[PDB]
DNA sequence: TTACGTTGTATGATCATACAACGT
DNA sequence: ACGTTGTATGATCATACAACGTAA
């Protein structure tokens, strides 16, 4: 039993539901009104059928099963020949479910135009959130309706307990039946194109799901976001046009992917999943000095506390943060099979691996508790998570992330820590610093390989001025004992792949100067593959140039400095803009940290003053406590003391009545007064704060920095043979 | 995978390593000596190859990959020269790894006996424990001397720790190379079946790896357990070993681990270790019955990273089984999401799309956990503590029951009614010399979580509960409406869809031409409603029902094997009287421990209160001593004849407590604690008082958690109707 | 009369997609 | 044309082990 069939052929009311996965499929099949309804499970996502011919959809198995399970052949039939009466799209209310629904809708448009023109295609409106503040069960579908509860929430008892349905599997079968399956209360919407909106629907769908219209999708997203800035409805409708449903669903999915899935934040240089992973690891006490713990617990904590997504993506992000060959400055230190340079994805499983935070990760979490960043409730509302991290160094450039989203993408390469820190310090010293001065300090990307960067300085200047660009890297080809020994490989290049590519040269004998191909790599020499050419009359250097031109020993890397800025909007920024925005972020975080410490110092100083007042009149204070029935107001009135100070006096212990504790209090008061003076002076003068920032950056660079790994030297274009 | 072949054909020294999986495969491939060694991954276990013919081993991919990767066809001969000289087994030192090694050894002996006689079979001895103090690489596997190289760290920093390395994944590739792959430090052992002991080896292996002789292996296990007051000065280093020793020891270890830690429940809490770890981790997560639901992914991660060193899928399956009402008579887990269906129990969702919490019944296992009721043991990493047992207020081993299969033994404990078992326990406490028949007058028998009917006679049930082993039978519950048979209840673990398919198969084959309409009128209001409409009112529907019972799944049998781990720590088959008596002993022990814990707390607090009152009487002198003496504790002890803990309590008193209201509160606390101490000592001093308290507690638990019997017991005929010319 | 199918903790892996952007 | 980079949507397979009941 792969699908679910009914026990009736009456086309009047027979219904088929296309669900996301068998996790929801089980709930749908157990909650179904069989002989009336049917459920068809799909193995995950489907394929964009807009840019594929109607005769060529015979490769995927989900759509093949749909075609066998549906009367309509994939071509434009228009005949009735229908198995199930009503065809419904049952996709989860999350943005990813909306994307799957949009893909299914595109498939239903390019191949089943009759099923929409006749009016037999329906879309389910499943809820995503349930609010239970009492006997006031409330359901919502989107975050824009999960925030309208802040209106009728005029209660001070019975706190709301929001529950987010992770798709449909989280939903109980009876709840799913009542919301989206039982016709007496289900919110099914008939999707109609009609002659009035046929052209409009075709135009919008072509704009959305086209491989070449991505520019017009960027324009669409920009325009809608801009007019959303101005104005951030559901009228309980039984029918809707495709041009509205598909447009809204793809807008939601694109915005979610752009701002919550694939683009990093300028401050911490992390995508949301990475931030949640690091925060959950910190909350587990998995600091660099702690003992290793199973990655399974970390993944479970991330999924059950902050991230409502899959296991595999979280584990892949963890491995990427832990792999030295993927991250220039890894955030995770691991024990076990954490991948290999030739096969990065050959890592073990969360049951057979141990993980801990790296020392570098301290630069993202040292100031987390000192009111530095804003915090937001999690999906269930039972916890709080940091929206950002107090990055002491600009991790967006030191490590860099590569990601692809809807409309946009990003390919930020890593850079050297010390050089970027020096650039930031120079920018602080001279705010009106040109890009060229910074490029004289950073010189460009610093990949985690000992290979060479061959792109010219002028091209790098163009890339760092316009943002977009491409860099190129080569190999080290130094000769020892008359034999060529390759010691360093380009980034994301497998030695086995290079050997297999060279084997094409060996078999085709385009260059018959070779005499063997062996890999003598060992633990002492990480990569040692020896290629023995002819004698010393052939000038093998040009043959190496040809090999660079043909094989993967010289490769290019895209650069797209696209990120979410402090304004909350994606944008492409140059080196100067990135550094300025990160400096603003660091100044803000340092100000918040200083204010937090100042508040703590002032409160403790007030308490210490009250304690000293109590110590001066200890006998009278004890007499008042032992004689007066309400000693707190009496203490407040007699000594002109505050309620918090009176409570501190009342909470003093007998052991503190000794003179040594009084001396300790006096010393603490003196030190805290000096600290308060220093903090107030720093917060009052801009130059003092700039000096503090420069000192912190220099100290962090000296304590956590390292030398450049990939030297930058200009090289020729190579290329040969024709 | 792609067998990661080497770049050399020298048959003299080429080595192939069989690993347990690509998780360990990556580390092995990174730890390999290039063209000197090779690694072939295996997808878990393969098969017991002892009782399979030499022509039936070659298959699609399991044995075929090994045979191709080695060249030697399993023909007991043909020792050619194709791929690799030496064949090595790289299995983890854990009991499952020993099982894998035993299976591989069976495959290599029953079909490649020449490859062992000539000497080409080696076993790796990888370490399981790691001490990580310094920058001096340490590896060693052992259990008798949990010391050793540790002691050579009396000149560096750091305190002893423990790393269990899981099975192989936790090892770093370089660590794997140093331990079991690089010959300069590798500890490989050549497995040789000497010609002098071959007859003995075949005798042992036939005892071990036989589908039918495995049953009577309990005598081997029983003897080894009995001879526990003996132990091998260790096996030291031999550089070579006989299979008769290696296979016997490995299979003994694996069988003991499966019996006592994987498949048999403990008599006290009635739980297998994985279930206990799940429940404990849920309790430590605050997932009480009154708490909010949390994602099962977090629970599984906690179980795997804190207490259970095994796979996630098995843990999730056990959790789902504990949560399904149609699987557990008294479920321990309450869930939100797709937690399965009675017709498709394994159709549940995933731990990312489901929420879980402990059930109210689970309180009966954890309410007294925080006291001194149970023993605690360090976990695998040594950074936490785990309860060896749970303070079961009721005998969950009989109320819920578990079914499991292990090496040598198995167990099929059926569920029972809570109230009936509680009444039986109360009667046993009242009359210790109560016969089995008297208990059976209260306990009617098993109580499955279905409204179906139990048809086995009372005498047969008595025989089952007297001899332990037996079999029970259940028949569906059906009712006639409008002259048509309506089935309302189905037997346990029976899908309605399966019954409908079976009856439709009979209808299509026209075995029963008296039928006229087989319909499924099941709905949410009525869980099971299967309607059989016969062709008219002259058809003997009773005989057709008897035929269906004899032929379809409407009548099913259930094995009963009351095998469990007793308080002695040894598996045994126990009868109803033995189970009840042993659990009563366990409950008495736990209650005594709880009372002693509360008594100790009460006495310590009374001591502190006495010190506080003494301080209150002489507050001025105490304050003067504190303000004048640098070390006030000995001075207070000398002046007031007071204890060190009392002196510290006086020093930790707050100024707000110096008021008269706090003194009155302390005096009231003292009076209440004196009464509590008197009551606890009276209960602990008299057996009759403790027995009365136990009866009261059992009755209260039965009244708060009990329910009526779900499966009535009514005797029915043998059926066996129709199917004749 | 002899071969298959369960129950349940365990050993373990593999399959099809979206989405932007450039080099081959 | 294809093949990558990486967070995301959802699943699929081969076994051990005891003990009885179909069932062919
Ligand atoms: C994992 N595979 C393979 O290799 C090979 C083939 C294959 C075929 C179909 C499949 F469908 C799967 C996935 C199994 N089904 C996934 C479960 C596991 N899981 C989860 C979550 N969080 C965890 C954890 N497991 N494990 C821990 O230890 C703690 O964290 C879920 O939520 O769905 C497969």
């Amino acid at each position: 039993g792969k699908l679910a069939d009914c026990t009736a052929q009456d086309l009047n009311r027979t219904e088929l539901f296309l669900v996301e996965g068998d996790s929801a499929g089980g709930s749908a099949k157990q909650a179904r009104d069989r002989e009336y309804q049917a459920i068809m499970p799909l193995k995950g996502k489907i394929l964009n059928t807009w840019e594929v011919s109607s005769d060529e959809v015979l490769a995927s198995q989900e759509v093949h099963d749909i075609s066998v399970a549906i009367g309509i052949d994939p071509d434009s039939d228009d005949l009735s020949q229908l198995r199930y009466g009503k065809i419904c799209i049952l996709a989860d209310a999350d943005s990813d479910g909306l994307h799957i629904a949009t893909l299914l809708c595109a498939l239903f448009v390019r191949h089943f135009r009759t099923l929409v023109k006749e009016g037999h295609v329906y879309v389910a409106l499943p809820p995503l959130y349930r609010i239970d503040l009492g006997k006031e069960v409330y359901y919502a579908l989107t975050e824009e309706e999960k925030t309208g509860v802040l209106e009728q929430l005029k209660r001070k008892k019975g706190k709301p307990n929001v529950q987010r349905f992770k798709g449909l599997g989280e939903m109980n079968p009876m709840q799913l039946r009542e919301t989206t399956l039982d016709p007496n209360t289900r919110r099914l919407v008939q999707l109609v194109i009609s002659d009035e909106d046929e052209q409009q629907t075709t135009a919008i769908m072509d704009m959305l799901l086209a491989k070449k219209r991505s520019e017009d999708r960027r324009n669409w997203l920009q325009e809608k976001g801009d007019m959303a800035d101005l104005e951030v409805m559901s009228d309980m409708a039984e029918r809707l046009a495709l041009h509205e449903f598909t447009e809204n669903a793809y807008l939601n999915y694109s915005m979610y992917v752009i701002m919550d899935r694939a683009l990093p934040f300028i401050g911490d240089g992390l995508k949301p999943v990475q931030r949640r992973i690091v925060y959950a690891m910190s909350e587990l006490g998995l600091n660099a000095s702690a003992k290793f713990k199973k990655s399974a617990r970390t993944v479970g904590d991330v999924l059950g506390k902050y991230h409502p997504h899959g296991d595999s993506a979280c584990y892949e992000a963890m491995v990427l943060m832990a792999q030295p060959f993927s991250y220039r400055y890894p955030l995770v230190d691991g024990q076990g099979n954490w991948g290999a340079p030739d096969d990065p994805k050959s890592f073990a499983a969360m049951r057979y691996t141990e993980s801990r935070l790296s020392k570098y990760a301290e630069l993202l979490l040292s100031e987390l508790g000192q009111g530095t960043v804003d915090w937001v409730p999690n999906f269930d509302g039972t916890l709080q998570e940091p929206k950002m991290l107090p990055a002491r160094l600009p991790n967006i450039l030191l490590n860099g992330t590569t990601g692809i989203a809807v409309g946009m993408a990003t390919d930020i390469p890593p850079h050297n820590l010390r050089e970027v820190a020096k650039a930031a310090i120079t920018l602080i010293e001279q705010p009106k610093t040109t890009l060229d001065e910074l490029l004289d300090i950073v010189q460009g990307p610093d990949f985690p390989t000992e290979a060479e960067i061959i792109t010219s300085r002028a091209e790098i200047r163009k890339i760092y001025q316009n943002g977009r660009g491409s860099v190129r890297m080569r190999a080290v080809w130094s000769k020892e004992d008359g034999a060529v020994v390759i010691s360093a490989l380009p980034h994301q290049v497998s030695g086995a792949k290079v050997l297999e590519q060279i084997a094409a040269q060996m078999r085709n004998k385009k260059l018959p100067m070779v005499d063997d191909l062996r890999d003598e790599s060992d633990h002492e020499n990480p990569t040692r593959l020896v290629i023995v050419p002819r004698s010393n009359r052939v000038d093998m250097e040009q043959v190496m140039n040809h090999l660079f031109a043909t094989t993967d020993l010289e490769k290019s890397y895209r650069i797209n400095l696209n990120m979410i800025g402090l304004d909350g909007r994606p944008a492409v920024k140059n080196l100067l803009e990135i550094l300025s925005e990160w400096l603003v972020f660091r100044r803000d975080t340092v100000r918040r940290r200083l204010n937090h410490r100042l508040e703590k110092v002032l409160k403790r100083l007030h308490i210490l003053e009250g304690l000293l007042v109590a110590f001066l009149n200890i006998d009278e204070v004890i007499e008042i406590i032992r004689t007066e029935d309400e000693p707190k107001p009496a203490l407040m009135s007699r000594f002109g003391i505050s309620e918090t100070q009176a409570e501190a006096i009342l909470e003093l212990k007998l052991r503190h009545l000794a003179k040594l504790e009084e001396m300790k209090i006096r010393g603490e008061q003196s030190e805290l007064e000096k600290e308060r003076d220093q903090l107030q002076a720093i917060l009052a003068s801009e130059r003092k704060m700039n000096n503090l920032l420069k000192k912190e950056l220099q100290a962090d660079a000296d304590a956590f920095g390292d030398d450049r790994r990939s030297p930058l030297h200009e090289r020729e274009e190579a290329k040969a043979l024709e």
